[PDB]
């Protein structure tokens, strides 16, 4: 394990994630994670959370002083969630980066709608 | 009517594969849900992007309902959690603070 302990603490510092005000506003993920506590379909909900942090941390690369911290935590999320499986991390990283508003992608996505729909069925 | 609606969208809208190729590589049908959760939410955001085209709004709704039925097993609860998670805004400071605060609980659920 290691460095994620100290880095999670650094982020709480920087954002003041420990003040009483944060507490009262309602839980974000934790509550949801408890309702799916006993599942196989839990991966669905966890995939959304993991990508949130991914996108959140990217939204904060401008805050240079914490950037090193975010990278260390992000690495742990990966190695844990995708069991350090290379490729599986590339596909995942490649899907969460696909932009909704790109016209070429919009047309492409729509074209592949049957191929995706049959994968679900 | 999902298939005809898929066909209706192709009518309305008339290089390198996007999802299809990725869906073939994830052979471990177990952690495949990870990748499929991303795709499903993508279409959710897309259909909502295209919510202005009234002529296809019916079509998108029908397919959207199928996705829910076939992915979340028609579970109205599981759908809300999912529909809210994808709506959570990254740029909201309150949320940024909250998310960061819960980083251990989430990290603990992943281990």
């Amino acid at each position: 394990q290691g460095q994620f302990f100290r880095e999670i603490e650094n982020l709480k510092e920087y954002f003041n994630a420990s003040s009483p005000d944060v507490a009262k506003g309602g839980p974000l993920f934790s509550e949801i994670l408890k309702n799916w506590k006993d599942e196989s379909d839990k991966k669905i909900i966890q995939s959304q959370i993991v990508s949130f942090y991914f996108k959140l941390f990217e939204n904060l690369k401008d805050n240079q002083v914490i950037q090193r911290s975010m990278d260390i935590i992000k690495q742990d999320m990966f190695q844990k969630f995708l069991n350090g499986s290379s490729e599986k991390l590339e596909d995942f990283k490649k899907l969460i980066q696909i932009p909704v508003d790109d016209l070429q992608i919009q047309r492409k996505a729509i074209n592949e709608l049957i191929k995706v729909m049959n994968d679900l069925s």
